[PDB]
């Protein structure tokens, strides 16, 4: 009979395992309370109003006890006679976080110890007709591991200390458990050591054959043909004939062809492979390089009892090559898609929430749409988080956002015992199997920063030199095996047509990590470490930059969402709670960078804005430099894209999906055709024309040197033929070739790139820190007009207006552009999209600019 | 038209590359001399009488200059107009040893740097009609590498020093080149740093499609069914239709089924898979566990231009599992074939000649037949040699000799550069692809002794502690990547159904190497190191013993083959050359073990015989112990099986295929049903019954304690039901439960295992070293009788006669048994096979026994 699958998302309740100190302290949690599946006991507590929202003000501490406690889930469910007559009946847990003991009708069913693994167990023996009682006990990873850890000769160098002191310093349990690293707190997120059934639970029943998977293995793909192999993986309880039918539909939906294969399956696993050749394929390309065409593979399996079953895969035909060849700059690192070398433009992706089980499809999609809108073509799913929901990868496929997929290791030195290795191997197999058919997934990576940490971080270096050399060898061997062998083999076996990368940053264990002439780099000498000036970005040029960034505050709307009017000061206890860099004392670093460029902010609202400008302009410099240095560099992924929480971070989009100034800048410096004018610390401005086109660009570029009084000092226009997929230097100007005798504090330069009379890109360059400039007081005129859905807002400034920031108080609105420069007498129109009426928008409109913000600023302390 | 292939095995000639010092010194080599291909310039020189046979007496040194020289090969070959019309014309080199520069008609063709790789190159442009000149220059690996090595901060720990001083001590070039390690000399072989085109060269021409391989991929195999996939690999120059037919024949030649697959191929590589399911397969079993049944898969390809091509594979269906499970003794290591745990019985296989290109098919077959006849089921092809000829593996398949296949790394610490790694990777891919379809190949192993050397050998320990810790990490990472990742992936990708083993001995990088409770072991505390007594074998019991051994001299006939009557003294200049252990003082180690048991040999012939008895009895102890210890141990592979040259070694069969006493003993202690009676150094004799049967054994076993005067002291017989695949201890007897009051120097014990009225196995036990025994003067009678081809020779001794050795001077004859014990009045018949006449065999017959040999012995020094 038809394979049946019933989800158990009803009647769940949860309570503290009896006998714990937390039970006495929180008696409401000692009693049964409603529970959501999927969910977390933390959010169950919040929903039952037992604890306040941990995101709000300084409530974070008030929920910490939950992650130190043991929890007991319970649900009852009924199984009908047809289901119990079936030859196979199983319970499936897609996600247990993390140390779980499951009982069914009072006897043992399952032991689970990996947040990222699927657990299938034969339940038929233990099930009864009518009412069944399913219980799931979850144990605090901290409470379970710490007693063991305290007796060990050493604790492995881990991640972050507990700000609440419930784990010893430098003795982190997080290292020893397969659980999302960021749960234990990070320098942009709260400590939420979640416990929960955080994925679906199912009762599944089948008779002759269970279809366990379909994988469209791409053997070779080019313009002329695609040769693939549909691989059906079939679990059979008894030997017998099956017949497989395969329909292939193209991007439009028409049948591409039909294929059939008879086979005899035997008890256990069986693979039935069907070869498919697609002439002149409509291939899948990343964003900006074509369409995101996808084919649909539909397999039908009829078993020995005449029962038919369907399984579908929506996949994209594409070749992927990680090209590493020797050249002038050492050894390249290029993502090549369909024979096209793609300069990776994007950012690092972290979880969308501190509580991942409640993340909506809406937010998953808008996060990717954000990336697409800022002209990105790649996101790196950073290894300190969790593997995303299926739907996330679906939208990624659809939008053409390539995914650099870390396995979920975030920097901690892993233990080298076999059991941890084999536990992790099975995790890798299941995730690779689940995600491999997504065309957007173009690279697997073993971890984030483990090697570079081992080699470059003070604590790692001291540790590895403190232990006996033979113990050091055991530890290093464990890492090399896990990240060099185990993960590589899983990918080579199950997702063979995409490359693997031992560690980010690194050279795939060829040599040392974080090199400038081989592999990728995480550059944090700006912001972190010595905290060098942002112009130092111009002196660093790796073959691929996979991390770098600057911090900023979220939107004013987001600030008011977690803070009250009395809290509006970066040094307030509430703002410090929401600043997680450098043990809560992050503002000092943030203020270092703000003051450098803009001096001392007049008020809290100016502080937030200036913090965002600091971040935006700093990253603008680096990204433009990287792109302009092609083919020396071939990748820019800034830290970070998104937030898990309302608070200060390196994101360009905050927790509520609100664009910072950086994200608006990102669209520009990631634009397919871009002009880069970068003035370094020697007073030299290098101008480059960047084109990601696969065709030549017949361009013109202008250069105008302006007094801040409106007078033009010089005007220049030149022709340029930019090659496809390239960067061309068109000029290099000293300060004195530009200003001559003119005062650098009172002069600026405008750079424009054109195609015919269409302005493709523009950059405004200054010759002194903004705080020293004599910026003009701008009179900005604004006109409104309905335009389709929302409104067209036209801004016109009489003078130069730097970094114009539009906002509307608590009236929600999106803009097609923001944080832009207005040039004298040149009107700019931006699309306002809002549920609000025009009159409301007009009344609520606020127009901020750099000159007005700096005006009246107090001195630096 | 049909693919054509012309082998270039004719007109080859070779000479010193002009401009070398050797050209002046060896002018005969400066001028052209005939060259055989395949071959080596060394054997070319010998054939041209430029140097004498290096195997004979002490001539080894006279050919050393060849390995320090550069050589120029040349051959002419004709190409007709028809071959030049072809769409593709390529030259293929199956074996270049090693650093090769190839030119064709004076133009650059190929650079090669790996003895074990196949080189295919597009030659069509460079060819002309009529005579073509192919030139191959080969460069001495020593001459090429040493100048570079001399400038490096360190030399990697390698292999053996040069006895001729043409490489600095502990600075070996051999580590840095992919070349058979034993070529550079070993402790059982001469230094023959061969240069040569040592495998075939072909000109191949084809049009539409070239068949590049056929692989019968075994997906799952059991009693009920075998599911396989014939994988046809096709290189195409242009897109077009192909047609594939597959015929499958069962073990006698029956049609089991026929299959077809049409496809369109595209430029480059193409995969055509045909699924095949064989109901109730006749599976391949190793020797002693069933038949060696094989199926023949015959594939035919017809392309788009009407060209038909055929490829055949002879393969055996078998499941293979390396089972490692936790038990009382740690973690097991057992080879499981078709669900049957096989106790591995065998030895380590090394190259069959110092010049591998001249090895005959006959010698390949007799070596494996040697193994089969001595009741072995596995040979380990040791990593210091070379991957064998195809024919060797065919015979292995046929005879049921499992092959433990080392990759050809012999112990040296490899360099960690990418270039060496990728060169080695392609080597691994080609060798695995070449050998994977042989059912006898049941395990791949990364190397011999690299890890255990690094951890336990004094020089390695000092070296690794001598470099900066970061440099140590680089070297270790290179090893772990090469042996843990690269080889593993190659095996997992191309030969998925057989296990991989990082290093021998080791725990597959799970932990340290050479453990007693995990993985396999090379035990050399006996013979090597402290040179402990052979009874220490009874105190060492690893989960798998993959190396152990004792040295001995070859047959007297073989000795006379390399030495003259004046050379017959272990300390003579010739015999020292032929002793390669411990540089020049190997004789001291050998005499230590001989003197321990037998005192001082009276003459050279007694020395050879006693050296062989020492070896045979010593290995008997260990091998019997290991088998009797099941399931603690599950493997016995003694070092070594064979020789590369006439001389002293740890072999049981010498260079001319002549059995030592050890091989005759091997047949007995590897027998499927065996009785082990082992007396330890504490005066305790443990008796065990060993059965490799897959069915119960209803046995009786006897024990008799005898005076050397012939009187019986006691007689005992017991019933026993021995379980399948097991060992059963049936007794443990003190010296005093056996002898009571009797003098241990004048009494012995006989242990026998019977099934019904058939004697399966016997062991004779003594209670004191042989030199201290009062063995009786044996009068041994001999009777001859014709039977078909050879003769039946019946031996009858009036008293106990120990270790009787039959020989016939220089008259060649083989024996069905030798080196046996004769019991008083009990006749033994051995079959003599010889071309000789009866009268001459009778005249030439020499019969030696232990007592007569010890009689007249001089005192020890
Ligand atoms: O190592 C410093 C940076 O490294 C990244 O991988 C992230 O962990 C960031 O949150 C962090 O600021
Ligand atoms: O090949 C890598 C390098 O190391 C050794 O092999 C030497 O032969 C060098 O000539 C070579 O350049
Ligand atoms: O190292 C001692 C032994 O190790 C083995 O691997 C072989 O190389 C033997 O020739 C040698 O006697």
């Amino acid at each position: 009979s038809h394979m049946t699958a019933v989800t158990l998302d009803g009647g769940w309740r949860v309570r503290l395992v009896p006998g714990q100190e937390q039970g006495k302290t929180y008696p409401k949690a000692a009693a049964w309370l409603p529970a959501q599946v999927p969910g977390a006991v933390q959010t169950d507590l919040i929903a039952a109003k037992i604890v306040p929202d941990p995101f709000y003000r300084d409530n974070e501490g008030k929920i910490q006890w939950a992650g130190l406690s043991d929890w007991q889930y319970q649900t009852r469910f009924t199984v009908d006679a047809a289901t119990l007559k079936r030859e196979h009946v199983e319970l499936v847990f897609d996600g247990l976080d993390t140390f779980a003991e499951v009982t069914l009708n009072g006897k043992q069913l399952l032991s689970a110890d990996n947040m990222f693994r699927q657990w299938r167990v034969d339940a038929k023996s233990l099930l009864k007709r009518g009412d069944n009682l399913l219980e799931v006990k979850l144990y605090s990873p901290i409470k379970k591991i710490q007693p063991w850890l305290a007796k060990q000769p050493y604790a492995l160098p881990g991640a972050y200390d507990s700000a609440f002191g419930d784990e010893p310093e430098a003795r982190h349990s997080s290292t020893y458990v397969r659980k999302a690293p960021y749960n234990f707190g990070w320098d942009w997120g709260p400590r939420m050591v979640n416990a929960g059934i955080w994925k679906d639970v199912r009762v599944e029943a089948w008779d002759a054959v269970r279809v366990d998977g379909l994988h469209i293995a791409q053997q070779r793909v080019d313009a002329h043909s695609a040769q693939v192999q549909a691989q059906l993986d079939l679990q059979a309880g008894r030997s017998g004939p099956v017949q497989v039918t395969l329909d292939v539909l193209g991007p439009d939906g028409q049948k591409v062809g039909q294929f059939t294969q008879d086979a005899v399956v035997d008890p256990g696993q069986n693979r039935v492979d069907l070869a498919v050749r697609i002439a002149n394929p409509k291939r899948w390309f990343p964003a900006g390089y074509g369409a995101q065409d996808r084919y649909t593979f539909v397999a039908s399996v009829r078993d020995a009892d005449g029962d038919s079953q369907q399984i579908k895969r929506v996949t994209g035909l594409r070749s992927v090559e990680l090209r590493r060849e020797k050249d002038r700059f050492g050894k390249s690192m290029e993502i090549v898609i369909n024979g096209i070398p793609i300069f990776a433009k994007g950012a690092n992706l972290i979880p969308l929430d501190a509580f991942p089980a409640r993340v909506t499809h809406e937010r998953m999609r808008s996060t990717l749409q954000d990336a697409r809108d800022a002209n990105m073509n790649m996101l790196r799913m950073w290894g300190g988080g969790h593997y995303q929901d299926d739907y996330f990868y679906d939208v990624a496929d659809e939008l053409g956002i390539m995914i650099w997929q870390d396995f979920m290791f975030g920097g901690a030195v892993p233990p080298y015992d076999v059991e941890f290795r084999e536990n992790t191997r099975q995790e890798a197999i299941e995730q690779v199997k689940r995600l491999r058919d997504h065309p957007s997934l173009v690279l697997w990576c073993g971890n984030n920063e483990v090697q570079t940490g081992w080699e470059n971080w003070g604590d790692r270096v001291k540790f590895k030199q403190s232990v006996d050399p033979e113990e050091r060898t055991r530890i290093e061997r464990g890492m090399t095996t896990l990240f060099g062998t185990v993960f590589r083999e899983v990918v080579a076996t199950y997702d063979s047509d995409v490359p693997y990368w031992a560690t980010s940053p690194g050279t795939d264990f060829d040599g040392a990590a974080d090199q400038t002439n081989d592999g990728d780099m995480h550059y944090w000498k700006v912001w972190g470490g010595p905290a060098l000036p942002v112009t130092e970005y111009l002196n660093v040029t790796p073959r691929f930059m996979s991390e770098y960034g600057l911090q900023s505050f979220p939107d004013m709307r987001t600030v008011r969402a977690f803070a009250e009017p009395g809290d509006m000061d970066p040094e307030s206890p509430v703002m410090r709670v929401h600043q997680k860099f450098d043990k809560g004392n992050g503002n000092k670093r943030l203020m270092l960078y703000i003051r450098r460029e803009f001096g001392e902010p007049k008020d809290f609202e100016s502080f937030v804005y200036l913090s965002q400008l600091m971040q935006a302009e700093g990253i603008n410099i680096a990204a433009s430099h990287l792109r302009a240095s092609r083919p020396q560099s071939m990748g820019s992924l800034y830290w970070q894209l998104n937030d898990v929480w309302p608070g200060a971070s390196w994101s360009s989009v905050d927790y509520y999906g609100r664009w910072k100034a950086l994200h608006y800048h990102a669209r520009r410096f990631y634009a397919p055709e871009m002009i880069a004018a970068l003035r370094n610390d020697k007073g030299q401005t290098e101008v480059s024309l960047v084109s990601d086109r696969t065709t030549p660009l017949t361009a013109r570029w202008r250069m105008r040197v302006m007094g801040m009084d409106g007078k033009v000092l010089s005007k220049r226009e030149e022709k340029a033929s930019v090659n496809a997929l390239s960067s061309q230097h068109v000029g290099n100007f000293s300060d004195k070739q530009l200003l001559g005798s003119a005062d650098p504090k009172r002069t600026y330069a405008v750079f424009e790139l054109l195609d015919g009379d269409t302005l493709l890109s523009r950059e405004v360059v200054f010759f002194a820190p903004a705080k020293q400039l004599a910026l003009p007081a701008a009179k900005i005129d604004s006109q409104w007009r309905a335009d389709g859905d929302g409104y067209a807002l036209t801004l016109t400034s009489d003078t130069l207006a730097r970094e114009v920031w539009l906002s509307f108080g608590d009236v929600d609105a999106t803009l097609s552009d923001n944080a832009f420069d207005l040039l004298p007498g040149e009107p700019l129109t931006v699309r306002v999209t809002s549920k609000a009426a025009l009159a409301q928008l007009q009344s609520a409109l606020q127009v901020r600019d750099l000159a007005a913000t700096l005006a009246g600023a107090p001195p630096e302390p």
